[PDB]
Order: structure tokens, then C-alpha cells, then sequence
């Protein structure tokens, strides 16, 4: 099964019995792209084990395996188990039930909803000041991914079940570790025969407790928002009615926190940038203003600075989808089974589409210049009808970090502050160090 | 009292008449009354436009303060413009919250993927054109830009906003088109848009009795046009994106006609007027409508259709069509009004104020531009381009509040010049109006019309 690439005169590195490719994630998912970019042009192809993995670039390719072939062909993403009974969830269902639960979880982000929860968020954003205020006045070095995390956590926490946690932390910061060092996911790779072996015999790849505890967590919710949506729609059941819960709580503390840190790594780093940022919204919110729905989405170079965070960091460095038959697409054959796969992170930064894509500069998202960026190579939050679902939540959630705490505080490197910030060679998109800066009030 | 304003604020202009203002000096039009202001009274200068209060800035710094920081909080409308009936839910009619709901509503119509999408639509409509371009071309015969222009402009807007071919072989007789022209008529000779501007207070009571600025015939007409144009079920166009958010609430009928009769005026009339303006640039420098060809047959040889990518790639297309903007502003001027008491760049300005930008004026200044008067595209190369302030060269507007139709104009007019381009080449005639006369009227447009020979390649 490995001769696939050759027989459809796909170019690629040549695989391993067994292992494959993944011998070349060594130094991670990113690198591996970047290289086989350069190397194979715009399309190639490699294994992931036994399972041959398509990789391409074309933004027409792409459009139409992301948005037009969407319900009928690209459907689901790569079989991940054994999850037990989180397969259910929103991003693992597949075909007929995801349809249902993208649809009864679609109403969660409305703009009316979205509204509704600046007024809550306002109340966090007041903490968030006081407690960097105490670690302002003190020479002492913020470790930003915790003062975020713990940010990211009551407002995720409060905007979906209305409860406020001011232990969830410590459970929800220990559910997803994908170390391809542990052999454990490096065999599910190389072995998708054993995945039916502890499915039918219950076993599941999340730890027992922090499942545990959030299944127990939900039922103290459970006090009879977007809860409020999941009950006067229950055919939904109670146990996916936690698994969806799990999904939420964990995207709306890991997504946001860590790219909040990746964007105050940029603005210490660049001064000319945080300071024409903090002068923006000076003047939108004179007087250390309140921020509104409509003054977040006024700031432009607000927008235009997260806009190059996400470049430069997609936390989710590739999309993929399943070809679940035989098509033929853009003038290219793609067989069934095939994981098409598209480098979010190796084509936002293809110095054919960017100029100076090492270099953070935020003129790229410019309104003179933006109308030069491809809607399908800039794909932070992937595309079509299975895009980010919290999209717009997620802009909105940093956005109001970002000018409650620009605002009142300025933030400079330290000695620690590892520069340039080398990213995890690991599995997911990380720092080795954590991000460290000094909070001058 | 309202005509010592300028008196009082020691901004300079010319003495104005009781009543009238300084509108008897408009004889000679928009654009030559703001180019002798900026002249006499330099960076600076206010007039009445009856009562009416008009500054003139021309500062880059004061103009991006008006058009792209203080849009929202203070320069968010345009001048009242009445009597229009139910027409003042058009988008650029809108003020205030109406607008910025609008405005938010229409974005995603003219985004690069959708844009992109309208490229084989487009692409349908300049091989007819090239048809009956080679009619009048076969046969020694002059071509009158305007007609040829407009039915293949109003192809264009109408099924990529629509999905409906109305147009079809023509109709030369087009009621669309027909209905259309008689849309714009803004003759400072009549009385109507002259008397209004000395009795503003008249407009409320031609409000009253159902009196509209734009004649019932084309309205009516438009009216149930767009209700006969909703058809389904069965894309996701411009009707589609209004039916869509259709379903605070909502859009009503009467507002999704006003939206569709914005875009089918502009999508005809701009882009048919600036193609104009565009042949009588390339047939009177016979040596940039060459080098202009020379590059389109080296991106598209072998008369390839053109693309979204190849339209891009054309450095020196764009350049002739910021150029012909250039010397052809069909905005004329930017207004704004100033809604509260403010002061901007050490000028204090108070509320009730019109804010106008002269862009005719500032796209002809000699301290800006070497050679004003003279075509010359090579102002807009990639040498010469960081010579040029966005705000001195506005020709679609600048800030919150450009023009929403720009990339697509951009688009449509470019991609008619590649495939006309490509099979002729245009030279004058006896009865080409040469040097060029504008019209001494209001609107931007020429005296004589353009007319030009077609000869085949
Ligand atoms: C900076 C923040 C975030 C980024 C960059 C991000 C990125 C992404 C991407 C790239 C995808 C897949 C798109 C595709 O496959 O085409 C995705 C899916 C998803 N995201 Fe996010 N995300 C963020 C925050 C959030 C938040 C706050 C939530 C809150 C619920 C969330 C919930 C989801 C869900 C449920 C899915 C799967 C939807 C489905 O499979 O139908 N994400 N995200
Ligand atoms: C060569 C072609 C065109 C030129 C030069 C042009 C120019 C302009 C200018 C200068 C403005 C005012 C900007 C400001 O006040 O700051 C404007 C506004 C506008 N244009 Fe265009 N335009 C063109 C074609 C189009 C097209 C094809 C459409 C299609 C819908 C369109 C729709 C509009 C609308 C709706 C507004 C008002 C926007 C608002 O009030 O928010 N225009 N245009
Ligand atoms: C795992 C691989 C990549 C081989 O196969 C997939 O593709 N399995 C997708 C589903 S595992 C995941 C389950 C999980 C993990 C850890 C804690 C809790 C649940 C999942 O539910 N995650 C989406 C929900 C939250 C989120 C995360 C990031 C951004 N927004 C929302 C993995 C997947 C889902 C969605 C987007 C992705 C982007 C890049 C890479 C993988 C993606
Ligand atoms: C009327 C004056 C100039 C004193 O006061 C304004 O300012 N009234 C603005 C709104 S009248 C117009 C309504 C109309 C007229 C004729 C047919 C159909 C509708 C309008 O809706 N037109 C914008 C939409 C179409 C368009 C036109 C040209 C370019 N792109 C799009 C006038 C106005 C609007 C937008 C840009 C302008 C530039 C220069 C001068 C005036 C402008």
C-alpha cells in the first residue's frame, strides 16, 4: 500500500515499511511540510504508516475540497480513536451526526449571542488588570500562558454555562499532551488495526480522571447560555451532552490563552507595533474606556496585529479531510481513503504569497493590502461548512484581552525571555520556553 | 451672520451673494470653481453653497483625519440629498446607524472570492462585446464608447449581483438600460436641483407630496423589476446575500430595491463613463495603448482568456487606468459633514459644517504632479509610486466610507480593456472631439460624446 504516490505519478519522500514518513517528524509537523514544500512543488504525498496522506496547495484544490466537495466528499477528518465515549463530539462526529450538532451548536455564536457576552467578559477583564497590576509593581517576570490561561478559563466557563470558577485549570491543562516521543500515538499511526481492539473493549486515549471529573463537573452544571441551548434541544443525550462541554472548555482555555501569549511576544519584540496598538486604542476609548461589540470591531490594526499572530503561530499548523470516494478534482486523482491534507502553517509562510514571511509585520492584513492575501492559503481557522465554529468567539475573546490590558500596562523583554521564541519541535504548536515578559504599568 | 462664518473663523474665500452664496460661480462648473479657489486662496478656503457652509481642505493629514480616524465619531455622513422617497435607505443615502448597518450587510459581496467567482461570468459578456465591436469594426464606420460601454456594463452587474442574463445578443433597445440613463440627470441649468439648494426648506414639503429626485417611471419600473428578479428556489450573489440576512430585524422590501438600484446605476454608469475616458487616453498616445497591448499579449498570448490572477499580474493596465482617474475623477469632490463642534489638525470646525475635499482639484496640482494636464502613466509605476499620497489621489474615497464597488470596477473595466485590447486598436476621427471638453454641468462627463474608429488586428 505504499507504492500509491508512485502509481499516481504524485511525487513525495520515500517511505518506510511500517513507520512510513514519520520518521521525518523529528523536527515536527512544521518543518516537515516546509521541506517537502520546496522539494516536491505544490502537491506531494506521503504515509503516515499504512495511511497515504495527500498533500496539497493549490488554493482552487483546496476550495474545493474545503467548501464545494464539503457534504459530499471531504466530510470528516481522520479517524481518531479510541475516544470512547467522546466520539460524539462536535470535531470527531462524522457524516449524519456532526450535521446535527454543527447545526444545534451554530445559535451558541450569533451575533446577538456574541452581544451578550461583553458585559460578562468586561467583569474578567477587570481581574486581569488587577492581578498583572500586582505583578507590575513588583520586578518580577509574568508568565503569560498561566495569567491567560486562568483569563481564558472563567470566560469559556461563564459565556457557556453562566458558573463562575474565578481545579478545572490544572484537569483541563492535562487532556490533550500529544507527545509523539510517547510511543503510545506514534503506534496509533503506525497501527489503525488496534484502534477496533480497544473500541469494542472500551478503552480510550483521554485519561480516566480528568474525563472523570468534567463528566461529574457537567452534571453540577447541570442546574434545571450554551447549556441553556443543549437542554431545550434534548435527540440530544446527556452523555454527548459532555462531550460537547469537554470540546468548549478546553478551546476556549488552550486556543485563546496561547495565542494571546503569541501576540505579546510580538508586541515586546516590536515597539513600534504595541505602541501605534496601545495609541489606537487610546483614541477609540479615551479615559481607559470600556470596550463595546462596536469598538473592537472598529480597531483595525488591532485587527491587522492578531490577524499576523495567526500567521505566523496557526495553532492548528494543518487542516484535513477524508476522501470518502473516488473524485477527481482540479485535474488531479484522488482515491478513496486518501487524507487530503493542506500546510496551514507551511503556506503562511511561502515567500511566494509573502514577502519577508520570517519578519512579523501587520501591513500584510492592511486594508491597502490585504486585497493580495488568498482566502484559501490563509486558512488560521480552516474553511468551508467545517471551519472554526468559534471563530468569531475567539477574535472577539482576544481582542477585549488585548485592549483592557494595552490600556494600563506595556510590556518589555526580560533576560529569561527567549529570543526569538523557538516553537516546540514537538506535536502541537507551543513554545519550548514558556513566554516570560516584564508587565511596566 | 451664516455668510461671516468663514469671516469669523479667518478662513479665506470668495465674497459670496445673499441667497445665492457662491453658487453663480459654478457657471463654469464644479471642477474649475475648486481649481481658481485653490489658486487664490491656497490650502485652505470656505463658500456657501446657498446657506450652506462648504470648507475646502486639501491638507493629506486633515483629509485622512476626516475620511478615515473621525468617520464614525464625527464625519460620518455625506450632504443631505432630497427629495428621494423611499430612496433614503440607500446605502450611500443612509446616515448614522443605518448606514453602518449597510455597510457591514454588503461587504461580503465584493470579497476576492467572490470577486474571483465573477470572472467566467464576465468573461461571457467580453466575448459579446468583442462581436459587436468587429460589426462596427468591418465596415469603416465611427463607434459611439458610451452605447457599446454601457450594454456591456449592464450585462455585467446585473447577473453577477442578480444571476439573470437580461441582456441577450441585444436589445439595442434595452428597457434596463433605457429605464437606467434617465437615473442621473443632475443639470445645474434646471431650476429644480438649483432652486432646492436656494430653498432647502422646500424639501420636507416635496417630501409630502411623493416627489422624488428620480422620476416614477424608472423607479416603478425598477420596482417590479427587482420583485420579477426574485426567483426560487433552486451561487449566493448580491440578491442572495439581501434574502439571505432577509429571513436589529430586518431588511425590509422597499430597502432591498433601494440597495439593487445603487448597484445597478453604478455598475452601468461609472464603469461605462471611465471606459470612455480610458479609449480617448489610449487613441490620442498611440504609443501607451502599444506598449499597453505589448503587455497583455506577453501575459495572455494567443488571445488566452484572462483570469483573476493574470488581471493582477498587468502592472502597466493598472497604471493607465489610475492615470485616466486621475485626470477623470468622476467623484469630483468628497463631503462629509461635521456632525459636532471639532478641531482637527489646530482648525476648529463647528457643527452643521460640509467638509469637501476637492480630489479634480488635488489630482491636478502642480505641486503635487509633475505636468499636471498630461497623460502620463508612468506616474503610477512601482519607481514612481511612493511619490503618490492616498489621500491627495482619491479617486474611490478614502476610510470607512470609500467606494464599496472599487475592486469590483477595477475588475470589470479591466477585463474589458484586456479582451478589446486584444482584438483592436482604437485611432480618432474627424468627429472626435479633440482636445477633450468636459461638461461645464455637474456630473463628470464629456461634451461631445467620445467617438472613435475601430480597426481589427
Ligand atoms: C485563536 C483561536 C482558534 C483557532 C486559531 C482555531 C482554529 C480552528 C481550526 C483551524 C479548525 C478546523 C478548521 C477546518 O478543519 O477546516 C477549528 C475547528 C473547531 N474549533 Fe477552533 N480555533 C480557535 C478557537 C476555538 C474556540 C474558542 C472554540 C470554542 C468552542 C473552538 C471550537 C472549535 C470546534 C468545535 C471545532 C470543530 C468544528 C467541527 O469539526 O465541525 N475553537 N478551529
Ligand atoms: C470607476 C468606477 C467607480 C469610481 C471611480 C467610484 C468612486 C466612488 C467614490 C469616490 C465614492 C465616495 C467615496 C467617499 O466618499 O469617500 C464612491 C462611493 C460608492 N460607490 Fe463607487 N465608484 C465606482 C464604481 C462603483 C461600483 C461598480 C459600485 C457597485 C456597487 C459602486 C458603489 C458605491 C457605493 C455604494 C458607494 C457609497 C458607499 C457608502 O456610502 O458607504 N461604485 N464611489
Ligand atoms: C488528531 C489528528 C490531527 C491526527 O486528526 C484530526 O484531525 N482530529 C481532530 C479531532 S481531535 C480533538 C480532541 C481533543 C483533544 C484534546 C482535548 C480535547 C479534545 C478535537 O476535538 N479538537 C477540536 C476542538 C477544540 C479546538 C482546538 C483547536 C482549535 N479550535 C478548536 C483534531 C482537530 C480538530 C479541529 C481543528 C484542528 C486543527 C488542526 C489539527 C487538528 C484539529
Ligand atoms: C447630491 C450631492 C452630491 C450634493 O451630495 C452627495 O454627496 N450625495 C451622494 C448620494 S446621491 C446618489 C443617488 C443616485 C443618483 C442617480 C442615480 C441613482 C442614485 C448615490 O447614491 N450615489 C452613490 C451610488 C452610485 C455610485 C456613483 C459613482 C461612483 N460610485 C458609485 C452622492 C455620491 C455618492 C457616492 C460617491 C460620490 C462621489 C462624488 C459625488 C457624489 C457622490
Amino acid at each position: 500500500s505504499h507504492g500509491l504516490f508512485k502509481k499516481l505519478g504524485i511525487p513525495g519522500p520515500t517511505p518506510l515499511p511500517f513507520l512510513g514518513n514519520i520518521l521525518s517528524y523529528h523536527k515536527g509537523f512544521c518543518m516537515f511540510d516546509m521541506e517537502c514544500h520546496k522539494k516536491y512543488g505544490k502537491v506531494w504525498g506521503f504515509y503516515d504508516g499504512q495511511q497515504p496522506v495527500l498533500a496539497i496547495t493549490d488554493p482552487d484544490m483546496i476550495k474545493t475540497v474545503l467548501v464545494k466537495e464539503c457534504y459530499s466528499v471531504f466530510t470528516n477528518r481522520r479517524p481518531f480513536g479510541p475516544v470512547g465515549f467522546m466520539k460524539s463530539a462536535i470535531s470527531i462526529a462524522e457524516d449524519e451526526e456532526w450535521k446535527r450538532l454543527r447545526s444545534l451548536l451554530s445559535p451558541t455564536f450569533t451575533s446577538g449571542k456574541l452581544k451578550e457576552m461583553v458585559p460578562i467578559i468586561a467583569q474578567y477583564g477587570d481581574v486581569l488588570v488587577r492581578n498583572l497590576r500586582r505583578e507590575a509593581e513588583t520586578g518580577k517576570p509574568v508568565t503569560l500562558k498561566d495569567v491567560f490561561g486562568a483569563y481564558s478559563m472563567d470566560v469559556i466557563t461563564s459565556t457557556s454555562f453562566g458558573v463562575n470558577i474565578d481545579p478545572f485549570v490544572e484537569n483541563t491543562k492535562k487532556l490533550l499532551r500529544f507527545d509523539f516521543l510517547d510511543p503510545f500515538f506514534l503506534s496509533i499511526t503506525v497501527f489503525p488495526f488496534l484502534i477496533p481492539i480497544l473500541e469494542v473493549l472500551n478503552i480510550c486515549v483521554f485519561p480516566r480522571e480528568v474525563t472523570n471529573f468534567l463528566r461529574k463537573s457537567v452534571k453540577r452544571m447541570k442546574e434545571s447560555d450554551f447549556l441553556q441551548l443543549m437542554i431545550d434541544s434534548q435527540a440530544l443525550s446527556d452523555l454527548e451532552l459532555v462531550a460537547q462541554s469537554i470540546i468548549f472548555i478546553f478551546a476556549g482555555y488552550e486556543t485563546t490563552s496561547s495565542v494571546l501569549s503569541f501576540i505579546m511576544y510580538e508586541l515586546a519584540t516590536h515597539p513600534d507595533v504595541q505602541q501605534k496598538l496601545q495609541e489606537e486604542i487610546d483614541a477609540v476609548l479615551p479615559n481607559k474606556a470600556p470596550p463595546t461589540y462596536d469598538t473592537v470591531l472598529q480597531m483595525e490594526y488591532l485587527d491587522m496585529v492578531v490577524n499576523e499572530t495567526l500567521r505566523l503561530f496557526p495553532i492548528a499548523m494543518r487542516l484535513e479531510r477524508v476522501c470518502k470516494k473516488d473524485v477527481e478534482i482540479n485535474g488531479m486523482f484522488i482515491p478513496k481513503g486518501v487524507v487530503v491534507m493542506i500546510p496551514s502553517y507551511a503556506l503562511h509562510r511561502d515567500p511566494k504569497y509573502w514577502t519577508e514571511p520570517e519578519k512579523f509585520l501587520p501591513e500584510r492584513f492592511s486594508a491597502k493590502n490585504a486585497d493580495n492575501i488568498d482566502p484559501y492559503i490563509y486558512t488560521p481557522f480552516g474553511s468551508g461548512p467545517r471551519n472554526c465554529i468559534g471563530m468569531r468567539f475567539a477574535l472577539m475573546n482576544m481582542k477585549l484581552a488585548l485592549i483592557r490590558v494595552l490600556q494600563n500596562f506595556s510590556f518589555k523583554p526580560c533576560k529569561e525571555t527567549q529570543i526569538p521564541l523557538k516553537l516546540s519541535l514537538g506535536g502541537l504548536l507551543q513554545p519550548e520556553k514558556p513566554v516570560v515578559l516584564k508587565v511596566e504599568s
